[PDB]
């Protein structure tokens, strides 16, 4: 079924929430063993939002493995992401360990760093080019190379060094500032110019690592950035493009990481996205 039409017949029925909660009980479970260990408690964000053992990425050192961070793969349309949650005060070294050990060469911030009048994740890069950071545990240097401020967005080039072996690599940083407090966008046209500012920037080719995304939690917002994306990419890819089905697609992503898209307002939004973002793709 055409989702467009699919769209209607929801949106006239007013049966979104019914929609949303038959994907939350048709989803997967698998275990969250280490994200629970009582050393871990500190490293998550949320109680109830854990990464998959299965998927989880694991940190390269002997000490403590554990990062709050999933790799979601998706084979047919060969797109790797990372989902995680915004750093904590102690977990960002261990999120730039992560990013240097990974290849990955672009990472995807869709929060402020206070939303609701709380802090939603640490200030983990730095805000001026003099002003660079060290992290002292993990052994490794942050510069600000530039910062292109948007009305929606803001881009930055970072140089990251591991401080062992003196290589360094060009990260780029693609922060979109105006998701509201509450709800989702009225119109999905910001949300997908900045996903197509991500894609021009080459973060998403399989020559790199996994493109690292995030908010706070790592399943909401983050969760409909890789939705939106995947789903285009399978328009653009198959015989006949009105197979994709949206429900499908999120069932499969949530193998890899739980409780992807919050909200049923943020299941409509990422329809609306897609059936928008497609009078691109289709040579509309």
């Amino acid at each position: 079924m055409e989702m467009e039409k699919e769209f209607e017949q929801i949106d006239k029925s007013g049966s979104w929430a019914a929609i949303y909660q038959d994907i939350r009980h048709e989803a997967s479970d698998f275990p969250s063993r280490v994200a629970k260990l009582p050393k871990n408690k500190n490293r998550n964000r949320y109680r109830d939002v854990s990464p998959f053992d299965h998927s989880r990425i694991k940190l390269h050192q002997e000490d403590n493995d554990y990062i709050n961070a999933s790799l979601i793969k998706m084979e047919e349309a060969q797109r790797s992401y990372i989902l995680t949650q915004g750093p904590l005060p102690n977990t960002v070294g261990h999120f730039w360990e992560m990013v240097w050990e990974q290849k990955s060469r672009g990472v995807v911030m869709l929060n402020r760093v206070m939303e609701k009048g709380s802090l939603k994740c640490a200030q983990y890069w730095p805000q001026k080019e003099e002003k660079e950071m060290i992290f002292e545990d993990t052994n490794l240097k942050l510069t600000l190379i530039s910062e292109d401020i948007k009305s929606y967005y803001t881009v930055r080039q970072l140089e990251l060094e591991n401080l062992t072996t003196q290589e360094t690599r060009e990260i780029l940083h693609f922060h979109y500032t105006t998701w509201p407090d509450f709800g989702v966008p009225e119109s999905p046209a910001s949300f997908l110019n900045f996903l197509f500012k991500v894609r021009e920037s080459g973060s998403l080719s399989p020559e790199h690592g996994p493109v690292v995304v995030h908010c706070s939690a790592g399943i909401g917002r983050s969760g409909t950035f890789c939705l939106a994306d995947t789903c285009l990419l399978l328009m653009d890819k198959r015989k006949d493009p009105s197979s994709v089905d949206i429900k499908k697609v999120l069932l499969e992503m949530r193998k890899f990481r739980m409780g992807l898209i919050q909200t049923a307002d943020q299941l409509r939004f990422s329809y609306l996205a897609v059936i928008e973002g497609a009078k691109f793709i289709m040579g509309d």
